[PDB]
């Protein structure tokens, strides 16, 4: 970090100094620092919280990323990794509670099954699986149900976007 003016000991404009063990924000970008005074450029964990700088330039991370092909939301202003449902441009992606890669297929959270594709939630739904092929439906007319969540529905005829989708009473395609 190459310090402009006198930021620490009266150091020359442009010149590195010594900046250990703090979060440094210029141009709204954040950087860590370990006690070498030298930006560190992985994942890292600081306030019991992992934040993700890149090995390139050694920014922190924001919004959602793209990483070794797994997808993680961190935070656009403290540039902490996310957890659970966040909605991100318009999608209600959902993170793991321990690991916060995105899920993808088929999979249950709070006692419900979602289902998500690409690394990304899909509102429409209405796919098959195993233990699958119901539906996925965004309308909170079941209980207020959360987006993506699946729906018992009963035994309705029902279409979603021009697909027919009749089901049963006990949530079977």
């Amino acid at each position: 970090y190459f310090a402009p003016a006198n930021t620490q000991n009266n150091n020359i404009e442009g010149q590195a100094i010594v900046y250990q063990s703090k979060f440094l924000t210029l141009n709204g970008k954040k950087y860590y620092f370990d006690n070498d005074s030298k930006a560190v450029t992985g994942w890292r964990i600081i306030n019991n919280e992992k934040y993700y700088f890149n090995p390139n330039n050694a920014i922190a991370a924001v919004g959602l990323q793209v990483i070794d092909n797994n997808k993680y939301y961190f935070n656009p202003d403290t540039a902490i990794i996310s957890k659970g449902w966040q909605t991100v441009n318009g999608s209600r992606y959902y993170f793991d509670t321990d690991t916060a890669i995105a899920f993808n297929g088929y999979k249950t959270i709070d006692g419900k099954h979602f289902y998500f594709d690409s690394d990304c939630v899909v509102k429409i739904g209405v796919f098959s699986g195993s233990n699958g092929f119901e539906y996925f439906a965004p309308a909170n007319t079941y209980n207020n149900n959360i987006e993506g969540q699946a729906i018992v529905y009963q035994s309705k005829f029902l279409t979603l976007n021009g697909k027919k989708y009749y089901f049963d009473n006990n949530s079977k395609a």
